[PDB]
C-alpha cells in the first residue's frame, strides 16, 4: 500500500541524510526514533506523498524544537492542563468554512507574570500535537482568532521579542504546512509597534496570512462564522471555557 511504502522512503530518506553528518539530518533521525507511522504520515499527506517534501518539513519541525528546547525539556502534561483551562490558548468545536480547526487567544486581563508566554506556546504545541492525528486536519490546518480588544500599553511593552520571535518560529518552521490565518480583532492604536517588531522575521508566505481587522468585523464574520463563535469573540455560544477542550484532550 502506498502509505506504508511512503512511511518507509521518508524513513529511509531521514537515515540516508543522517549518514552524511550534517548537523539537522542527524538531529532529526535521533529527535523522531521513538515515533509511529502516524507521525510520518501527517508530513507526507501534507505535502501528497512527495517524500522530500514531507522531509523538508520534517527538518524544520526538529529545528524548532533544536532552538527552543525550554519548550520541550521539562513538559509535564499536568501543568499544560493547567494553562488549557485557564482558556490559553482555546480551541473551538466546530471546525470553520475553510474546515480547518479554529483556535482562540482573548489577551484582556491575561497575566504574564501568572501565565508564561513559554507556557502558552507550550499548550499550542501540546494542542497541536493531538489535533494534527485527525487526518483532514492533516490537510486543512487551523487557524488562530486573536482577541486584541483588551491589549493594555502595559502588556504590549512587556512582549519580549524573544518571545514574539519564538511564536513566529512556531508558525514559521514547526508547522507552516497546517498554520493557515491569524485574525487580529479589536486592537488598539498601539499594536502596530508590535506588528512592526515582528515583521522582519516574516516571511512573505506567512505575511500574507496575517490579518487585522480592528473594530470593523463585517470582513471577519465572512471568514469565520459567528455562530461558531464564543461570545468573547464576537459569537453566539457561550462565554469560552477552557475546561471543555481541557477533558477532552485529556
Ligand atoms: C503580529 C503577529 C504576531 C504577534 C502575535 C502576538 C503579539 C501575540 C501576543 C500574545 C500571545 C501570547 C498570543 C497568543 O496567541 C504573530 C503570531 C507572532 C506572528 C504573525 C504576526
Amino acid at each position: 500500500e502506498t502509505r506504508e511504502e511512503a512511511v518507509r522512503e521518508l524513513q529511509e530518506m531521514v537515515q540516508a541524510q543522517a549518514a552524511s553528518g550534517e548537523e539537522l539530518a542527524v538531529a532529526v533521525a535521533e529527535r523522531v526514533q521513538e515515533k509511529d507511522s502516524g507521525f510520518f504520515l501527517r508530513f507526507i499527506r501534507a505535502r501528497k506523498f512527495n517524500v522530500g517534501r514531507a522531509y523538508e518539513l520534517l527538518r524544520g519541525y526538529v529545528n524548532f524544537r533544536l532552538q527552543y528546547p525550554e519548550l520541550f525539556d521539562s513538559l509535564s502534561p499536568e501543568a499544560v492542563r493547567c494553562t488549557i483551562e485557564a482558556g490559553y490558548p482555546g480551541v473551538l468545536s466546530s471546525r470553520d468554512k475553510y474546515g480547518r480547526v479554529v483556535m482562540l487567544f482573548n489577551i484582556e486581563n491575561w497575566q504574564s507574570q501568572e501565565i508564561t508566554f513559554d507556557e502558552i506556546l507550550q499548550a499550542y504545541c501540546f494542542i497541536l500535537e493531538k489535533l494534527l492525528e485527525n487526518e483532514e486536519t492533516q490537510i486543512n490546518g487551523f487557524c488562530i482568532i486573536e482577541n486584541f480588544k483588551g491589549f493594555t500599553m502595559q502588556q504590549a511593552a512587556s512582549l519580549r521579542t524573544s518571545d514574539l520571535r519564538k511564536m513566529v518560529d512556531m508558525l514559521q518552521d514547526s508547522f507552516p504546512a497546517w498554520f493557515k490565518a491569524i485574525h487580529f480583532i479589536h486592537q488598539p492604536w498601539y499594536f502596530t509597534t508590535t506588528y512592526n517588531v515582528v515583521k522582519p522575521f516574516l516571511k512573505s508566505k506567512l505575511l500574507e496570512r496575517v490579518f487585522v481587522h480592528g473594530d470593523d468585523l463585517s470582513g471577519f464574520y465572512q471568514e469565520i462564522d459567528e455562530n461558531i463563535l464564543p461570545s468573547d469573540f464576537g459569537g453566539t455560544l457561550p462565554k469560552y471555557d477552557g475546561k471543555a477542550v481541557a477533558e477532552q484532550l485529556f
